[PDB]
RNA sequence: UUGAUGUCACGGAACAGGAACUUGAACAACAUCGUUAC
RNA sequence: UAGUAACGAUGUUGUUCAAGUUCCUGUU
């Protein structure tokens, strides 16, 4: 006796869902079921586990039923068809039940008698309410019921908001479920209708089901009828099975950025030669082991999988893979929900008959990056994120747009609300206008990752980063089209006054929608608008309204927008939008920087920092500009504001904010309330391509390149020829404009920026930024009208420079040394605090110090971007792989001779910091040295004994006595009667040693005229003698030695006298003769055939090392001279090694092997014999600590590092051919000990010695780099705080040197007409400085020498004609020098340093540190222990900085800033200032007809023409041991 | 998997504050091998 | 029982980033 009627709605926008709970807080009294109540549930079978379904109840869509028919009722006077209908009945006397009650204010119509219960034919009305069932709503499920694995399989909760409006910071927030429409976007159910309900009944429930439009927040339309976790896996266990386990969040981030493309792997950057050795995408490989992947390998792989061949599953693989590093990287309240008001009764009013409907269409495009917080969990790499679409789409959400159009309704007013959430609605001029709007979400189908994005804070007392400051940030492309829909229905005659003048100032760029709003996001236009009226007050437009339910589906919207008339309509009233945009247009001279280290280690060029590049959107693909980010130009104006005003004593910089009214805090805004000031990014206005600059530490002590200190950048390129412009804009509000104390702060700061000072970018202490102007204009003169500059325009002019007394007496015929270091003081003092980069202070000076650099001796400073500039023409370009000779031009930026500013720092920065005796700036702690011992037995090879480690390695068991075993010969065989198991130590094994041979000779006693003078026949007895057997040279004897004890049997060879004694021997005759005995310490297998003396059997270890000592050479040594012809080749493999020839000839004495291999080297090779340790002393060990490993790890590590080894493998030691690293447990070596403790352990017996110490510690404790802790504490060394360290920012930023005269170079170019290139010059070896040299021992008593001043001098004369310094011979090319261009004498420079809160005695130091006096010069550039570079600098105007107006040229100040400087350096030292004095002598240039002639000594005395004693004599005489260190720090000593 | 005579949740902007920055001459002379003889 | 004496040859590149901070303050 029922009628089913099936339905199903079908949803167009994400609609929401609430939380579970179990069913005990279910009533009225929780605040979490309830604000849950409007919107989806979720149903979970099987009660505490998360599984189950979506759905929606019954009730609420009876709610909304009854909603629609009251407000259908209402528009045709209360008549259905024919009948009129009741007022129905909202009264319950029960409220014990019905957790909630109405309060909406019930429309009225045809108010009569409410139809009591007790009749039998109700109104229509009432059979719609339900006075079993009269009309029953069942539930509405998913069509098939299916089961899914809990509620964050379907959606995702996000955290709503509720702003304030004063404050425009925030309030109590919530949070809910939302699900996307494209993957759920129906649903099914049925309405039980009985029989006899009525006929009208039944079209009011159709016309109120096709009128609503909204269920659970969302619009609807109801109808009736495993890889990339173990790849993560791999990657870690490659980076811990080596040592790099620091770059492990480098790699997480870099590779987190190759998501938007899988073209970005085959493109990965290189090393320097081109090959695949890269500090961090080369990880894993080694020299053996072949089967090891790599990084680069391991990406490359995985590319091609055909799994990753879609962008969303490579986008995919690479986030969880970032996320996974990330993670692994890492181990190494206040929110309100609900209260409503429980009313009694309804207030029942009428609204009247009279509603239109106003539908405005269009679009709103994006013109700045916007931002949409959406920061969610489960991953926690980003950590200020942005709000996506399931598939990766951007969206605005409508609760964004919506509170906007609330903000700009309040603002179009002059009164905010006043609601509370809960009770009667509010009823406001802005609450009746929201309750009548609707709008839609967006999608943008754009489909592309976000770009990421640093930000820090800057501490304002030392300039650097704030501890624990530093955080991402990733925003949205610029240019999306987001689809616009805003429908409004109301009483009036189409849209209000507040609505048309807020959408005209959307039509005019300024909604400024979402994000972070004060460092310039998200700003939207709307554009192509569109408006039609619609009226449903009639019968014949309501009808056809509800026949095709309204307008919302995609069909009706296709078919509305083909009658909605052009342009909005003109509003009565306007208001003049509150916001003024202002134009920002600088211009820069110099480079400019704006760092990216991530774009750096994926981009191909292979550099360490790149410039920001943002991308912009072109409807479905991305393009790249490079541009200057928002945020720190605001850093930048508001740091300008922070540092001129007061405010009560303390200035803004030292304030904390908390409830002050400051003048930061009422423009630029606080934790407290918003900002009223908006920046904007800034484009570059044309498409600058950058270069690349390379720069090095130069070392103190040996001045050279310290060690892992080269480094690079790529700025982009400006110079005064083309001044890189700068185009932007930002927007001021229009009540600050008015203000007459803000405008004026404002103009302070820009005039201050203008100026000169606070440099835009990155490294500005080495001439970056410079700002040149800034121009503001569209604020009609009240900002831009007090940064008008003014000067003095005096006519002061510049002190000339003192005389020199410091002269040096050089003479003729003598040579000298370029070295001299400069023995330091030692008192640094460290007792002074620093400044601070806070307000300018009042006894300190700022302001400009512009020089004028001069050279006289060529310059040599290189362009080493590319190789090959002298490369001859129309050739073969070049190999792949080759070393051929290098050669450099000079630097140039724009096609203009420049010299950068780090050039002219380093070179300042050492005179600066040796005049004021000051800490090390850079050293090298670590690299303890090493010497090779001599040969001799008395002072070195005495103390070492032969040995051996035990079982385990922690004691040495010590020897007796050694003995050698002769090898390699031809007068035994030891090599095939031994297998490898006993001649590699590990087996002992049995000789026979003989200790003392015995000569013989016939006359003892009447030989004195021929011997006897040798003193060496002072223990010769007697003896008789036999013969037994006649031989060719020799002839055999038995002799006895006092009284026929023992026998002997030997060969002696008689000579001229002996001939004589020999002439009869019939085999019995008695001669006499003389036995004497002499050192014979060997050692055979068997027995030797020629002496069968008693040799002493003896039981030891035998031990080998190969064929060392090799005399290769090049040009036929006097050894392979005087052969026998047809030198051999190299064997293959020792242990067939034999002799070939003798050294002596006359005498059997030392043999040779002569070979010869396929190149023009000659070997001869010696040692004939190996060493067999015998008589272990056993219950005698000696313990090994720890120094005596890392002093054999560094044995080793050289031992196996040595490029001036020999080319053949096979005549190597057995520790550098076999590559062995640690102390095994069985293997024989010579240690050195005393009581117990071992000292030396080295390998065979004359090896090089370690030093124990490193050379960090052969300094005093003073004078090493003044870095660490000893507001910032007081501990600094006098240089660093003049120039910066780390975490210390530096108070002194140099500038590009330029040119201006013609160059006229040192040799002229091959092409005449064309000044402005030069000719070649080929240069020497240039070889690496030797530390080894100044500190010729080990002990105590050679400390570290000074700083290594090179002296001035003219052998440029030398190598401009072809020749050698030290000979005379021609120098040749090779795959070692360079070929430069360089300048001459008599060019000019000009450059500009910057200085601020400098003392009076800081300035006078600093002006005799860049002028000296008018007999000295400076030395800077390239080989420059030649005659290569020497310049002399001269100071013009340095006028002074005393207010923001005036800034006052102090010519006329010098001397006493002079004075000054020199009475605090009398101060700190009384009368010990030779270190000055030296530093004076070894500046001083030669002023005339003097032409000391300096040079480097060869290696020995036999090559070089002049004949000048080269270095293997200088160890002896003048350079010995002792003099070394005085005659090294006298600044001009004689070379000898 | 809801209750019926009463749901303004299209009744609520994840908003407000923060300089990828600090330090650094692209430079530079004496070492490397071990034993041989009595 | 036991150790004493210092000699012979002339050739060759190296570093290519390092030390720091890598997240906080708050809504009623």
């Amino acid at each position: 006796m029922t009628t089913t009627m099936k339905i199903s709605i079908e949803f167009l926008e994400p609609f929401r869902m609430t939380k579970w709970q179990e069913s005990t807080r279910r009533n009225k009294n929780n605040k979490e079921f309830v604000r849950g109540q409007a919107f989806a549930r979720w149903h979970r079978n099987k009660k505490d586990n998360t599984k189950g379904r979506p759905y929606i109840t019954g009730t609420l869509l009876r709610s909304a039923v009854i909603r629609s028919a009251e407000n259908l009722l209402t528009l045709s006077d209360g008549k259905i068809s024919e009948k009129t209908c009741c007022p129905g009945k909202f009264d319950t006397e029960d409220k014990d039940r019905l957790l909630q009650l109405r309060q909406r204010s019930t429309l009225r119509w045809t108010d009569k008698n409410p139809c009591p219960d007790n009749a039998e034919t109700y109104c229509p009305f009432c059979e719609l309410l339900g006075r079993r069932f009269r009309i029953h709503f069942g539930n509405l499920s998913l069509p098939g019921k299916p089961d899914f694995d809990g509620p964050k399989a379907i959606g995702s909760q996000r955290v709503l908001n509720r702003v304030d409006f004063k404050s425009g910071k925030a309030h109590d927030f919530f949070k809910a479920y939302e699900v996307d429409h494209t993957r759920f976007p129906r649903f099914e159910g049925e309405i039980t209708i009985d029989n006899k309900v009525s006929a009208e009944a039944r079209k009011l429930l159709c016309d109120s089901l096709k009128f609503t439009d909204r269920l659970c927040g969302a619009l609807c339309v109801i109808r009736f009828d495993n890889l990339a976790e173990k790849t993560a896996e791999q990657i870690i266990s490659i980076l811990d099975d080596n040592k790099k386990t620091e770059y492990t969040r480098l790699l997480a981030d870099a590779i987190r950025s190759l998501r938007r493309s899988s073209k970005l792997v085959a493109g990965l950057p290189k090393d320097h030669d081109g090959k695949d050795d890269h500090y961090l995408w080369d990880i894993g490989k080694k020299k053996k082991d072949e089967n090891s992947v790599t990084i680069r390998q391991i990406l490359t792989t995985s590319a091609d999988t055909k799994e990753l061949k879609n962008a969303g599953k490579w986008r995919e693989f690479c986030e969880k893979l970032g996320e996974a590093l990330y993670l692994k990287s890492k181990d190494m309240d206040a929110e309100f929900h609900g209260k409503p008001d429980r009313l009694e009764k309804s207030r029942s009013v009428s609204i009247g008959s009279v509603l239109k409907e106003t539908v405005v269409c269009g679009e709103l495009v994006a013109k700045t990056p916007f931002f949409f917080g959406a920061i969610d969990e489960d991953a926690k790499q980003t950590d200020l994120q942005v709000l996506l679409t399931p598939d990766n789409k951007y969206r605005l959400p409508r609760s964004a747009v919506r509170g906007i159009l609330r903000r700009d309704l309040q603002t179009y007013f002059d009164s905010p609300c006043n609601a509370e959430l809960g009770g009667r609605p509010c009823m406001c001029k802005t609450c009746r206008i929201m309750r009548g709007i609707t709008v839609m979400d967006a999608r943008s189908e754009y489909n592309a990752p976000p770009e990421i994005r640093h930000r820090t804070r800057i501490n304002p007392f030392t300039g650097t980063v704030a501890e624990g400051a530093l955080f991402n940030m990733e925003v949205a492309p610029e240019g999306i089209v987001f689809p616009f829909q805003l429908r409004y229905r109301g009483s009036e005659d189409g849209l209000p006054d507040a609505l048309k003048t807020v959408l005209k100032w959307w039509a005019e760029g300024q909604a400024f929608m979402s994000g972070a709003a004060s460092t310039g996001k998200g700003r939207f236009r709307m554009e192509n608008a569109k408006y039609e009226t619609l009226d449903l007050s009639d019968e014949n437009q309501r009808n056809d309204y509800l026949k095709n339910w309204g307008w919302r589906d995609e069909k009706g919207l296709e078919e509305l927008k083909k009658r909605l008339n052009s342009g909005l309509p003109e509003p009565g009233n306007y208001r003049d939008p509150k916001w003024h945009e202002i134009n920002v247009s600088i211009e820069m001279a110099s480079p400019f920087i704006n760092g990216d280290p991530i774009r750096a280690a994926v981009d191909k060029r292979g550099t360490d920092v790149v410039t920001f590049v943002k991308y912009k959107a072109e409807g479905e693909e991305a393009k790249p500009v490079c541009a200057y980010k928002a945020e720190s130009f605001r850093g930048v104006i508001r740091s300008a504001v922070a540092r001129i005003h007061m405010e009560d004593g303390v200035p803004l910089t030292e304030l904390t904010h908390s409830d002050c009214e400051c003048l930061l805090c009422q423009i630029f805004g606080s934790e407290y309330e918003a900002g009223k000031i908006r920046f904007e990014d800034l484009v570059f206005e044309s498409d600058p391509e950058p270069v690349t600059f390379d720069h090095v530490a130069i070392d103190r002590f040996t001045g050279g390149a310290a060690d892992k200190k080269k480094f690079d950048d790529s700025p982009l390129p400006g110079s005064p020829a083309r001044p890189l412009m700068l185009k932007g804009s930002f927007w001021i509000r229009r009540d600050v404009l008015e203000d007459e104390e803000y405008c004026k702060a404002l103009g302070k700061a820009l005039a201050d920026v203008n100026n000169g000072l606070y440099p835009l970018g990155g490294k500005s202490a080495i001439g970056y930024g410079q700002v040149k102007s800034l121009g503001i204009k569209g604020d009609d003169k009240r900002i831009s009208r007090l940064m008008n500059p003014a000067f003095d325009e005096t006519d002061v002019a510049v002190p000339e420079k003192p005389k020199t007394d410091a002269e040096v007496r050089i003479e003729a015929e003598k040579v000298y040394y370029p070295h001299y270091f400069v023995e330091p003081h030692k008192k640094v003092e460290r007792e002074e605090k620093p400044c601070g980069h806070q307000k300018f202070h009042e006894g300190r000076l700022t302001g400009k110090i512009r020089c004028k650099l001069i050279t006289k001796t060529p310059l040599i400073v290189p362009d080493t971007s590319n190789d090959d500039f002298f490369r001859p023409a129309d050739k073969e370009a070049r190999k792949e792989k080759d070393e051929y000779h290098k050669s450099y031009a000079f630097f140039r930026l724009h096609k203009q001779i420049m010299i950068p500013g780090s050039e002219l720092r380093g070179m300042v920065s050492s005179v600066y910091e040796t005049v004021t005796n000051s800490c090390f700036r850079i050293f090298d702690e670590t690299k303890r040295l090493s010497w090779r011992m001599d040969a001799d037995h008395q002072n070195v090879l005495q103390d070492f004994l032969p040995g051996r480690v035990t079982a385990d390695g922690k004691h040495i068991q010590k020897f007796s006595e050694t003995a050698r075993v002769p090898f390699y010969d031809k007068t035994q065989k030891h090599f095939d009667i031994l297998d490898e198991q006993e001649i590699a130590g590990e087996k002992p094994v049995r000789m026979w040693v003989k200790r003392f041979i015995k000569r013989l000779s016939l006359v003892d006693p009447a030989k004195h005229p021929q011997k006897k003078q040798d003193n060496k026949w002072k223990r010769r007895k007697e003896g008789i003698a036999t013969f037994i057997e006649q031989k060719n040279g020799s002839y055999y004897f038995n002799v006895v030695t006092n009284n026929g004890c023992t026998s002997f049997h030997l060969w002696h060879k008689p000579d001229n006298f002996d001939q004589e004694k020999l002439e009869g021997i019939q085999n019995g005759e008695k001669l006499d003769c003389w036995v004497r005995d002499s050192r014979y310490q060997k050692a055979f297998q068997e027995i030797p055939e020629n002496d069968p003396d008693g040799w002493e059997c003896k039981e030891g270890y035998l031990h080998v090392v190969g064929p060392s000592k090799v005399e290769f050479s090049d040009k036929k040594g006097d050894v392979i001279n005087n052969f026998q012809g047809t030198l051999p080749s190299v064997p293959n493999d020792w242990k067939t090694i034999r002799t070939n020839d003798f050294k002596n000839r006359k005498r059997k004495n030392e043999p040779v092997f002569c070979c010869e291999d396929d190149k023009g080297n000659y070997y001869t090779m010696a040692k004939y014999c190996e060493t067999f340790f015998f008589d272990l002393k056993e219950n005698e060990e000696y313990e090994i600590p720890e120094k005596a490993r890392i002093k054999y790890k560094e044995l080793l590590r050289v031992y196996n590092n040595n490029p001036q080894a020999v080319p053949e493998s096979v005549f190597q030691s057995r520790v550098a051919r076999e590559n062995v690293e640690k102390l095994k447990s069985g293997d024989l070596v010579y240690f050195k000990h005393n009581e117990k403790y071992v000292e030396d352990i080295v390998p065979v017996r004359i090896s090089r010695t370690v030093d124990d110490r490193m050379i960090g510690k052969r300094m005093s404790a003073d004078l090493r780099p003044c870095h660490g802790d000893w507001r910032h504490p007081k501990g600094l060394c006098p240089a660093c705080r003049l120039f910066g360290t780390g975490s210390y920012k530096g108070r002194v930023r140099f500038g590009f040197a330029s040119l201006e005269n013609d160059p006229e170079w040192l040799i002229p170019g091959k092409n005449p007409g064309d000044p402005f290139h030069g000719g070649p010059v080929m240069l020497s070896l240039l070889e690496r400085p030797r530390p080894t040299w100044s500190i010729p021992g080990s002990d105590n008593k050679f400390k570290v020498p000074g700083r290594k001043f090179y002296v001035h001098h003219h052998a440029w004369k030398t190598i401009k004609d072809g020749n050698h310094p030290t000979t005379g011979k021609a120098i040749e090319q090779s795959p070692n020098n360079r070929t430069v261009e360089a300048l001459a004498g008599g060019n000019s420079f000009s450059f500009e340093i910057a200085f601020e809160n400098l003392k009076e005695w800081e300035l006078g130091l600093l002006i005799h540190s860049l002028q000296l006096e008018k007999g000295l010069a400076h030395k800077l550039g390239m080989a420059k222990s030649m005659g290569f570079g020497s310049v002399e600098i001269d100071v013009e105007s340095v006028r002074l900085r005393k207010d923001w107006k005036q800034w006052r040229n102090g010519n006329s100040e010098i001397p006493n800033w002079l004075g000054k400087g020199f009475a605090k350096l009398k101060e700190w030292f009384r009368d010990e200032l030779d270190f000055i004095e030296n530093l004076k002598k070894l500046l001083w240039f030669p002023e005339g007809d003097q032409a000391p002639r300096v040079c480097y000594p060869m290696l020995r005395k036999k090559d070089d023409p002049n004949g000048n004693s080269g270095y293997e004599e200088l160890k002896d005489g003048e350079f010995k041991k002792e003099d070394r260190q005085k005659k090294l720090t006298t600044p001009w000593t004689p070379w000898a």
